[PDB]
């Protein structure tokens, strides 16, 4: 892993780079099922303990599976429907008559099978539980007849223990509408996980790679709920496919960069807009502006493309030349100079104006660096924490080479009288052409 | 369920129609009371496992009422302060002395019974668990010896399982400061709360139609903690009342507007504001800004006024003539042409700019659709996904009517040059102003 | 507990005083270690239902034994890596040679030990579970033979009850990368969390506060994961210290201020930036943007300085003076004259404009003030909600002082025309400056 960062002195940004991304650009559908017993209330003379506690769990049962039906009944909407398109494709197909015969065969003998369904599709199915086995044998003989059969204690452990993931999965489709993401491993056991991944389309090296990061590939998965018919429960996993593998991938961090003059009032800032994750990604640049969209382990991202704006490649000469005309570079301005720090991958970015006292140490030495007023950079090596005020952050203490491009901050190239103060989503050349327009009304009001 | 849409050329911006709304206007309160055992610790020789298994459970039970007696002791204010006042009134009454006793009372051989409170209200209160009964019946003859006796193991699963009830309630009250939402089935059963809406003041057709929705019935409901006292633990869970019922509602979806020369840098762009549900609500319009307000079920809404802004009728006109003086449309200007699109209910905005490659495809039929440059529509009909740079969303495959609303797009009605591009909460009128000062003083300054 | 409040009539503002802060300075750590069994499969002849029972128990043992092992191979960055670095100090410790053997030893006889490490920490380490004991000497002689042995089923209970621990910390040690916040009961008992307190280098006037505040302490603390290695599962508590206590704090509320004429279109708006909590802190203020940076418990405030900016005790000076040269205050500017309502802790600012119905009401007269347009108040005495339009809020009912500051509106102060309306994080004299501004272009435009 070969994690580097880079401080530009003029902008008051940070560029980690070195990272390896996995984007998401497919999906990978597997139908699971749990054979269920079609028992209606069988209520019968009952009385001791164990069958009080049968009769118990057989009701939780039942309630299990009408909140099932009830869900599939009336599905509401969800904020995920524009990105569960190709799962919902193989529910819809389920519902097919004659199509939950068909996997409830292929499924009579074995675990796992691949079915064709009458939409095409190859799709692999497995059975996590069978419920309709175990009520029907070890359950019915108990409670169909005239006067109940006294299970043994050891039936009654069994079945509380068998009908809870029934009870976990039905709460967590309830309560999400049919949809949930994270997949909990009451939806897919790591057990069961890691034998789908084994059996995906993928290469030798896809495989390893998600195995070894199941939590992020849980957190980057779906499982939708199909249906329950003909003691038959069925729901779709959508699994990640990783299209982009090793792509180099960056991380931008900004900060304000003001004037420190010693009159309040008469300070102008700037600050670098788009902060975030970017990725080389087919010819283009995928960028990620929310922070939940990219997962990290050490060296390596895991970002899905739904949420992502594509970019010219050209951004990237943000970083190294921004008054560069192959790409209009964004800022915002402001005339707020309040302090701030930012933690980077291998350092911190302080941003110190006014009387805050900002500081860089070290857990055994002490303070190490006094920032003065501007923007700043210090690395982690030989640095724990660093102070901006009353708050403490610490700094990552991850191995990695920093680099400190010095330059002049260019907030200094900017008259303060005609700068743009109130800008938002606003380019380099974007403000350049509003001082134009403040510079012809005093060049034509002077001569 | 007639859902209808309608996206405007000139605006880029879509309005679904059709649903039916149900607004959260009122609050239905009914008291939970679970019977408890006042049995401080009664610790004798007992050393077979029965015996140690019914101790350790016993203990979570102390622990669990202890809890609940600090919650009571000292509650945390809830940033839900705003919306169960009513639910709190009735735990402020039962904190009267004598008033416990007397839901104590009415409870005493049944279930549910109606009761008038100390401040006059006849609330409905029930009892889902009976401690009381189980501790000191089946319990404290194995532990009120000077040795314990022997308890069958039918004793200690059936304890494990009526304490867990206890445990998962007091789990939810203590992290969330004793205000819960949604309402768990811990909280309330899926059975007792159908017959909880069985039991309220409502129409025949609004108890189907809250039986139909539990759980966006739950997700709009509260469980505030009362008081742990004599024996007895109190909850008030605040169920909704929908006083508005099958009001029309609709969705406004907005997408960027910008100009498409072939210099960048000469481009300004326009987008309406307030995109969300709207819903007609006693004479004013009802705007829900949020996402998480507006629960849909196919056909229908719920949404909660309590995050809501109340708006004329006329803001609807923002719909058929945003020129139109009966209300200031609004807007927000830049100049940032970055292209993107909107799943609509029956379709996709896609604003195409720049170099994107932005197309819309069919599973079998491969792309069947590619825009050009500005902003565009397609219909769910035949579409499946839509493309935009390397981002594929999926297209919502709900059935209904979509209407292209052709016109010119407003923004080449403005000259680039005098344009505010900097503008966030701004309306039609307030640009057009800022374009007649920005032209006075050209007039003036050529004459 | 001297609650007061103070509505200012000038800037649509008001502040709630008298709330005693506690602010998050320090972090105690402490060790949490579980005594595991270094057991690999041992499988032999086994068919009655109690075997069964237990070797399934005992592959839920060993599937949540290799997670934690998976989850410390490959750690995934987390976004409260700024917050961690001092329990995670204590993990890098423990991954030494011999290091888990000093706790190891240390708590060979005792359940709680100070622990002198390899990097001069004399930390506190505990042992809340202990499964190598219950496994290898009641579960080997059932499975270490040739035929497994007959386990009574009170051992199949105990072993689901004690395995039951180690399950759900594994469970959230995996789904958050092992780090979690809050802190569950799962992680530290009460029972055990209140222990901790009591053995805290803090005085015993903070032990009161942190044991009557145990949720709010859980919900600023950390559970670290360090390693599994050599029978020892050890992680990391990370409670908070509270270095400032008992300091004032008051939370500032704002509304937006507009004027009230009768045509649409020429009315102008300000609000006050920057509301939330204020604390004194070491010579400077520290504010708390966010809203859940900050818990509230009646007269108390427990704030993490992680989250919070610094300003000069000048800022206070907003609520008395906001015209006042010392400190430059900050407000936005719009014409966007919504209707709206805050409900502050003693009663509630009404910014009600346009057509809009503003009342507040009791629950027996009805209502008792209907506003008029413009922003006004009304204290908690003998008001229970408030009616904005179509939306209703209930008043905190909380005893304490509210003080009505009579004044002038300052948006009377300014003329429309040259009215900058389009300010974000802009200053009271900043927009003056940009008054002066355009006044200067109509002096020079005259003469
Ligand atoms: C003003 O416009 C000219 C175009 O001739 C350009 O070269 C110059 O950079 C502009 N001024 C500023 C301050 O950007
Ligand atoms: C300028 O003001 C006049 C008022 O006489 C108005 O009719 C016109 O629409 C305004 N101009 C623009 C571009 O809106
Ligand atoms: C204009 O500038 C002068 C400085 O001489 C200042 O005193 C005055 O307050 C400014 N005007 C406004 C409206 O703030």
């Amino acid at each position: 892993q070969n994690i580097t960062e880079e401080f530009y002195q003029s902008t008051c940004s940070a560029v980690s780079k070195g990272y390896l991304g996995a984007l998401r650009t497919g999906w990978y559908t597997s139908v699971i099922t749990i054979e269920l017993s079609n028992i209606k209330e069988n209520k019968c003379n009952g009385t001791d303990a164990k069958v009080k506690l049968i009769k118990q769990e057989l009701d939780k049962y039942k309630n299990a599976v009408t909140d099932l039906q009830l869900l599939m009944q009336s599905t509401p909407a969800t904020g995920s429907g524009s990105a569960i398109c190709s799962g919902v494709a193989v529910c819809k197909v389920l519902h097919l008559e004659g199509e939950v015969n068909k996997i409830k065969s292929a499924l009579l003998s074995t675990n796992k099978a691949v079915v064709s369904l009458s939409n095409g599709p190859s799709v692999l199915t497995s059975k996590v539980l069978d419920l309709k086995n175990y009520i029907d044998k070890q359950l019915l003989p108990i409670v169909n007849k005239q006067s109940c059969s006294i299970p043994n204690i050891e039936t009654v452990i069994e079945f509380q223990q068998k009908n809870n993931r029934l009870l976990e999965i039905t709460r967590e489709f309830s309560v999400n509408a049919g949809v949930t993401t994270p997949v909990s491993t009451y939806m897919l056991t790591n057990s069961e996980l890691l034998s789908l991944i084994n059996d995906m389309p993928i290469t030798n090296d896809q495989k390893k790679l998600m195995s070894n990061n199941v939590q992020i590939v849980r957190q980057q998965s779906y499982s939708i709920m199909c249906i329950i018919k003909e003691e038959v429960l069925a729901y779709v996993v959508q699994l990640p496919l990783y299209g982009v593998i090793d792509t180099p991938c960056w991380k931008l961090h900004t900060s304000p960069l003001c004037t420190t003059n010693t009159k309040e009032g008469s300070n102008i800032c700037l600050t670098r807009t788009d902060r975030g994750w970017y990725c080389d990604n087919a010819g283009s640049v995928s960028f990620f502006p929310q922070a939940e969209t990219c997962k990290v382990q050490s060296n390596r991202v895991f970002c899905d493309t739904m949420n992502s704006l594509t970019l010219p490649s050209e951004v990237n000469l943000c970083n190294v030349d921004i008054f560069n005309p192959k790409y209009d570079c964004k800022i915002m301005t402001s005339k707020t100079d309040v302090s701030s720090s930012v933690i980077t991958s291998l350092g911190a970015i302080v941003s110190c104006y006014g009387k805050t006292k900002c500081t860089a140490s070290n857990k055994n030495r002490g303070i190490i660096k006094t920032f003065s007023n501007g923007c700043d950079y210090v690395s982690n090596k030989g640095v724990d924490t660093v102070s901006v005020g009353n708050t403490l952050y610490c700094v990552n203490k991850q191995e990695g080479q920093s680099l400190y491009v010095k330059g002049e901050p260019i907030i200094n190239f900017y008259d303060p009288l005609v700068f743009p103060s109130n800008q938002f989503d606003a380019s380099i050349s974007q403000v350049n052409e509003k001082i134009n327009q403040s510079l012809a009304f005093i060049r034509k009001s002077d001569e």
